[PDB]
């Protein structure tokens, strides 16, 4: 069914050690916003033992892009992705009130009930710094040129504009998870 060059491209990076689906996104990206409920269904139907990893990119949002990457990494660090990922998309794309500075970015978390001391320790901490650097290294090493992008096993770039239903898009990802 699924064919190289048509349904996916092989990237220059080496294959991952264990099965993983990696999404590269930005909270500033409208298509990433549209994609988020689709991602939520992809995750629910992934084969047992396959990991899913969202990676935020810093090149949208002007001088707030890197701060927003740290914000996403903070959602991972604090284990509040289920609450904060839809909140942040909604703030930028429905309310259309993107944060003008880091104070407003922090306030978006506080206004959802995140503890201020826990946010401050995470946002400026080593785990978040390490995760943002990893977002960036993967994006650079993979030769990615934009978002959204979905990479399977560190090496197979999905061409979503090949699927003819949501179920077929899922079949393509699941097939790629079996490649080395
Ligand atoms: C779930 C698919 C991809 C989701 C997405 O947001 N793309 C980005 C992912 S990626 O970075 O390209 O991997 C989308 C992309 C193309 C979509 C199809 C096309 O839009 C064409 C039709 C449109 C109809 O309204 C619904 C069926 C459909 C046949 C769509 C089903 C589904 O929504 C598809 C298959």
């Amino acid at each position: 069914q699924f064919k190289e060059g048509e349904h996916y491209q092989v990237l220059k990076t080496p294959a991952s050690s264990s099965p993983v689906v990696s999404e590269f996104f930005s909270f500033y990206c409208p298509h990433c916003n549209t994609f988020e409920p689709i991602i939520a269904q992809l995750k629910q139907q992934l084969p047992e033992g396959a990991k899913f990893q969202k990676n935020h990119v810093s090149f949208m949002g002007g001088n707030m892009g890197q701060a927003m990457s740290k914000a996403y990494a903070t959602m991972i660090a604090l284990e509040v992705e289920d609450k904060m990922v839809p909140v942040m998309f909604n703030r930028i794309h429905t309310l259309r009130k993107p944060p003008k500075d880091e104070q407003e970015l922090r306030q978006i978390f506080l206004d959802e009930g995140i503890d201020a001391a826990k946010f401050d320790a995470a946002y400026n901490g080593f785990a978040v710094d390490s995760m943002v650097r990893r977002f960036d290294k993967q994006f650079q090493d993979s030769g990615l040129t934009g978002v959204p992008a979905v990479v399977v096993n560190n090496r197979y770039l999905v061409q979503g504009q090949s699927a003819k239903s949501l179920d077929e898009y899922f079949d393509l990802v699941n097939y790629l998870l079996t490649l080395k």
